[PDB]
C-alpha cells in the first residue's frame, strides 16, 4: 500500500466516541509510542468498533496497530485510521 503506518505502544488516553457513520461507531484515542531514547511520541488513532470486538482497549493496554495516515476535515485533523489491531502483553 502507498500509505501504511505500523505502531506498537500503549493506550494513553481512553477511547472517546467521535461519531457515527450510518450507525457504525468510531472512537479516537492517543497511543504512547516509545523511542529508543525513551522520549515518547503521542499519536492519534481512530478506530471502528468493528475492529476491536473482543478486546478491551482500556488505558495502559499495549497494542500493535496497522493503519493509514489520514487527513480529514473534522478543522483539519490527522489520524492513524486503524485497519488492524492486536492486544499484546507487556
Amino acid at each position: 500500500e502507498n500509505n501504511t503506518v505500523t505502531l506498537v505502544g500503549k493506550v494513553f488516553t481512553p477511547l472517546e466516541f467521535s461519531h457515527e457513520l450510518y450507525g457504525e461507531k468510531f472512537f479516537n484515542f492517543i497511543l504512547e509510542v516509545p523511542r529508543l531514547s525513551e522520549t515518547k511520541d503521542y499519536l492519534p488513532i481512530t478506530i471502528s468498533n468493528r475492529l476491536f470486538e473482543g478486546m478491551n482497549l482500556e488505558v495502559g493496554t499495549r497494542v500493535k496497530i496497522e493503519g493509514q495516515l489520514r487527513s480529514y476535515n473534522r478543522k483539519l485533523i490527522l489520524t492513524v485510521f486503524a485497519r488492524d489491531i492486536s492486544v499484546v502483553p507487556e
